[PDB]
């Protein structure tokens, strides 16, 4: 074939080419960012899981000069320090509508769709997906989602696949 | 045509005819909507996980009509909670024995028990089960059980085996 | 061969020992644990069980087996679940863990032929090599995996001791009463 | 072939020669310690996990009389907390650069590179293991630090990758037998 080797697997060099030229990330965070649990206490209590390898790519990516922009469903405290502290201020909690987040960042950041990728879990995320460049289903995210992306990660959801994604820019940009 | 794909693996037209006709689905909830984990610390405390696909799944079930029982052999203030969240409010707790639950979900809603499917994990769940017309055992659920069972889900509990069973009652439905 | 389990396969007279043991005494971090310590920052600290083995261990003691539990480490978290599950012969904080498997065998006058013991680590071979049916989880230390005579198919703290309870209850032809 | 069995795979006799003299273990905390996964509540709650067989061969590493040290760029009183419960000393937290923190250890205790070992789980680990003779990538590290690592653990982070490097040294000073 004409596949090229990633850090994770092999890809068409089309999605490298695709993969260069991005300047604006969005994520979703259930199922992306965390492995879709939620975890919940008899007091009320709720945890959510991150991983440290996905800081690093992150800010990775910033230092690149790449914007990145969170679009979720649910709405946490926990959301807003995690994202807080990894120095994300584009964040967009309580949408049961991900397009007009979407709307809302393109016309703040003035960025193009096919300069922009999204990495999703479920069927809320494709309706975003669909419009921009670079479109990412989590290893284990929906199988009808992975099956419209453009590239499935090798890594599970919460357990370094946005890390994932962020090499495979980086590689495209020849920084890795 | 003597399978029929859905998202997951292939299936026998006799099982998506079983599936279009549910009327009611009625889930166990550890093992089921979780991983089978009781989380517990030392002040008393006590976590339970569930997954975010799966909420997904019960609300799209629900806005199609199709009727989401709970039946759980333990009692927390999570369950109570996290089913509120839902919109499922057939919530049976603290049952040592299903069956009588059963039979007041039967007869509180006049459904059928060839229009009702059970998703289990262990041998306390079999005698509903064995009454109804789609009974599933989820993929890492007890062996025994999972022979007896007439779908066995490819997603592991509490990790979207709820959501699995959900796709399968909607694309049966034409709704997927 | 070998005789076919819910989860594999064992020589028969792995079956033979399982059908007559009366006593299964398990450590707790890594065999009804999944071997993690859930740490916070205002000392928060929590423990997973499951509950499959939850129902396993019922199951055992409704057929008139015996459980006890024996660990190295003193848990109130562990107390609270044991006793939950209508366990009685819990001995923490053992140092001597084999004085505590002594003092229960004498208490219910139990033979060592007829006991098993599940555990993860080295500090569990002492009262291990004692018993008859000695169990280490999938998952647990290498060391210990090579020496007992039966290494579960599930891992710690995720159905291992439901897998030994199985064992027991299909050697008796007790799997589902 | 040359290679000798440990409990948990093969190696090069080169890496039991530098396990055996190792004085010195410094170890990263996320993704070693604990599975990388950082719990987060609405109350600003924040747990980590730590595997229960860690302790035995952490132990049994400093009663061999080999120093341990701890570089990790988070900060959290659950780290100091695990770490002191280990007799452990040496903790340096919120560490941007980890370099900083070896040069100190390196003052403290005076033990050198050739006889010290790192376990890491990703690219800010190297600038310290490449100093070093032993450089431990976990078994689901980031693949980058994998392929520079000369001990690779085939158990993951979180899960007994340091007991398995504390298997490796004992091993290697003939207190622990493998056949
Ligand atoms: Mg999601
Ligand atoms: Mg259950
Ligand atoms: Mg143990
Ligand atoms: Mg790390």
């Amino acid at each position: 074939s004409s596949t090229v080797s990633t850090l994770y697997g092999e890809v068409e060099p089309s999605l490298l080419e695709i993969a260069k030229q991005i300047k604006l990330l969005i994520c979703d965070v259930d199922g992306v960012f965390s492995d879709g649990l939620i975890y919940m206490g008899n007091q009320g209590e709720e945890l959510k899981t991150f991983h440290t390898r996905d800081g690093y790519g992150v800010k990775a990516l910033m230092n690149a000069g790449i914007e990145i922009a969170i679009i979720t469903g649910r709405r946490s405290q926990i959301v807003e320090n995690r994202m807080k502290a990894l120095g994300i201020s584009l964040i967009y909690q309580g949408q049961d509508d991900k397009v007009q987040a979407y709307y809302d960042i393109c016309q703040k950041l003035a960025i193009a769709p096919e300069q922009t990728g999204y990495i999703g879990d479920d069927l809320i995320d494709w309706p975003v997906m669909e419009k921009v460049a670079l479109r990412v289903c989590v290893a284990d995210g929906h199988p009808l989602l992975a099956q419209r992306a453009n590239y499935v990660t090798h890594i599970k959801g919460g357990h370094g696949a946005v890390r994932e994604v962020c090499d495979l820019i980086l590689q495209a940009r020849n920084e890795l």
